[PDB]
């Protein structure tokens, strides 16, 4: 599923992302836009053999199992495929774990390079929230 900007913001707000660990909603929408272009089915293979999955591009090296990332962990306890669903619940629940692990949203490379230090509130402006 390809989310609309406002549609996704309302979805994320409902799942408890707004201000989660101090990150305003706009930060999450910004990250999702640049990581996956709001596409739940986005996948991208990395040099190390791991793959990033879903709207928040969560990595198979640590977070989910895809059966093809040798010596990897499954800290979210889920198959990576579950991160590609039209329902973002699995991605949200797992992202909450990632952002709580000490490095905050810096774990998302696109957020650090394209959202951090910007007017991220602009991503939810005009939305009925
Ligand atoms: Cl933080
Ligand atoms: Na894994």
């Amino acid at each position: 599923k390809v989310f609309g900007r406002c549609e996704l913001a309302a979805a994320m707000k409902r799942h408890g992302l707004d201000n989660y660990r101090g990150y305003s909603l706009g930060n999450w929408v910004c990250a999702a836009k640049f990581e996956s272009n709001f596409n739940t089915q986005a996948t991208n293979r990395n040099t190390d053999g791991s793959t990033d999955y879903g709207i928040l591009q969560i990595n198979s090296r640590w977070w989910c199992n895809d059966g093809r990332t040798p010596g990897s962990r499954n800290l979210c306890n889920i198959p990576c495929s579950a991160l590609l669903s039209s329902d973002i619940t699995a991605s949200v629940n797992c992202a909450k774990k990632i952002v709580s692990d000490g490095n905050g949203m810096n774990a998302w490379v696109a957020w650090r390079n394209r959202c951090k230090g910007t007017d991220v509130q602009a991503w939810i402006r005009g939305c009925r929230l």
